[PDB]
């Protein structure tokens, strides 16, 4: 096949073209609250800056993903980007709410990925996902979890003020 | 209604809505583009920079038209992003007309959007599109429209020289 | 009549008249706001300096339209400005609420005028309005609709923190 | 009233509200004259810009006056600003020999007001009066009088080279 | 017919030939009056510098609308530009009130432009005319007034230290 | 007749006048090749900007028989100036032997022009045309030759890199 494919299992490299597929979806899904933070009956610019930031980190996730398709010699197979899970996000804990589930999500498909790598017996590949996913993976579900606990104070006000320091 | 709505149709709230899906459309197609030339038995940098870059700009373009949507009043509804028309793309050139394609598309889309603004009275929606949507688009165009025309000499050497002033 | 004068009919020459007392009104307003929220019974420094600068904007969108008169072979005609009708304005949520509406009186004149641009076959006017005034208004009303959703969040201690993150 | 006030006369606070109207009055004459001056049918740059200073002077002068009002415990009042005597103000002499009946009308009110202020016996007034108002009035009525003997000479040519060295 | 036409009535590319002809023209009058006022006898170089200005002015409008129309896939079509109605412009007072009029008849031609541009429903078109041929007109028939009326006053010493400042 | 005029025959005097007109011809054929080679089904930038530059030079060396003209008591008579015959130049060889033909032709009468100069003992005359014009022809004329002769190397290929070297 490829001049370059050397112990690339095909359940590998399918697990990748799937993989690339959530990091879009959850790039899209964090392009959704950090547009909906800057509607007029919102207006929390900080909740917005924390989500247009991560929607751009997910979709370099995603490339770092298809770089790597390349590189073991694997052909990018781009499925659909399905809709994100809402249009409305809430209040902003309820955004980081979702945010919190759907980085943990994304853990366990990471988790199961780095388990086939580990199986097909390919170290290249469960060195790039303990290296470049893992780590940051648990820092950012770390990262929400301090922010859900500092923002539960129900009230408005508090929320504005912490907004503030996301800015 | 929002509290800042003022001569806003919801013809053109829904358009501008079906708009930012064929921005980020068109800006999935050139990510697939964009990889598919970094492939080991395809291996021309030139053309995959040119297609990263316009998919970041077509990203961009459906940016603003969320800015825009919450501008108004409108309220972005965001939809599913199809999966790119094919996942191989050919030569340069044939990617290049693919991409010519597009373009022209789009512009349909937004001369179209311009006559849904023209319609019902919405100048600030018609200046939107002349200044920061119709340039960029027949400049793209016209950019694409030459590149043909010097990549259409066969060879694939010739596409390699081209490709090395792409870079 | 006017050696320069050239494709400018008589009834935009009128409602640029009628739109420099306009603008020369809100000026007014917005100074009134701005000196008000400086007593010492209301002390709010970034409300204060927010009028302010809105009583300056709205003094040079006057001279722009007195400029452009001249430009194009009118004849300036200044009447009376009207004082506020209420200078007790209440609470800077109270002030901004009545700001909205105001800002959206003169987006109204504003899109009137261009109507009568457009009807005439002025395209230099439609121009004018688009750039310098359409774009200005849309921008306002959307950053008062952001702060009218932060402001009430009720509480004189959100509306102190508000201000000076306002300065 | 007030927690401030302090040997606040209220005949002051009330010829201070009236004097704030004048020096607005006066912004407006000297703004209809510096509009006046760029007719294409006048084209004098240096009177232009030598009345669209004095407008900006005078505007200033009545914020001083509400900055001083709130300073001292008493209530803003604005009042309808009345429209300029003309709307075609002459020649470049005549124009000053407008101007400097106005800055000798302003002074004869500046004058009332300090003794309203002294009868009253507020030191604090009659200071900001002396230096802030009274000065500047004798210097800007005896620069108006340099002018308008320098400029006594008929020519139209001799004010177009008088208006070079006021620009 | 080209492969970059979208939008672009060819009522429309037969009226850019007929401007780019125009503007070449006004280029060649500007540039006969601008060598003009450097024969020995008539030794104006105010008046040289404002046409040889306008001169490089106009020959650039016409190298702009030569881009439009490539820019489109039209095909530029150049014609025989005629000779200038003079070739002794008379006094500068004359060679002022001559462009004035070729200013005034360039506007005519734009404005039918326009009127055919939008009739076709070419926004494209419409926002180069307003953008960079319209606004240009009206500043440019505007100083040219201005120094009309600044030059009317008989004297050659009169005309001799206008053009003291015009160079 | 002129004050200045000295040892200045009057068949000099025409052919300078005559002259100018070819120059302002070759200015305008060169400026037709220059957007040629921009049209998009073309898109050659080396061979544009090599005849835009030269479409300058000729303008220049336009402007320079006018200051000259002045400079010796002549009268500038500008008359039409022609169209190129055919604006479809074909390759950018085709182009240039027909630029290597327009300047040698330019040349020939420059050479003309001198031997009037020479049979009229005007030294003055002789040594402009020696400077400013037979060493910038020959000059021009050497520089086609050679990319002429790099250009037929036939292959669309060659023309590409060698409009590359030329930017
Ligand atoms: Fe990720
Ligand atoms: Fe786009
Ligand atoms: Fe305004
Ligand atoms: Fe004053
Ligand atoms: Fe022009
Ligand atoms: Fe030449
Ligand atoms: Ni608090
Ligand atoms: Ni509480
Ligand atoms: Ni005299
Ligand atoms: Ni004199
Ligand atoms: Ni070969």
């Amino acid at each position: 096949a490829s001049q370059v494919r050397q112990n690339y299992h095909e359940d590998c490299e399918a697990s990748i073209n799937k993989q690339i597929n959530m990091e879009l979806y959850a790039s899209y899904v964090y392009l959704s609250m950090a547009y909906y933070f800057e509607r007029d009956d919102v207006a929390l610019p900080g909740f917005a800056k924390f989500f247009k930031e991560s929607s751009d980190e997910e979709r370099e996730h995603a490339q770092t993903f298809m770089k790597y398709q390349n590189k073991r010699g694997g052909r990018i197979v781009l499925q659909q980007i399905a809709a994100p899970s809402m249009r409305e996000w809430g209040t902003g804990l309820e955004a980081l709410q979702a945010a919190l589930d759907l980085e943990k999500q994304v853990n366990q498909s990471l988790l199961e990925l780095h388990s086939t790598a580990s199986g097909n017996n390919d170290p290249h590949l469960t060195k790039l996902l303990e290296d470049e996913y893992l780590e940051e993976q648990v820092d950012s579900i770390k990262k929400i979890g301090d922010m859900i606990t500092k923002l539960k104070r129900h009230h408005h006000h508090h929320e504005y003020m912490f907004d503030k320091e996301l800015n």
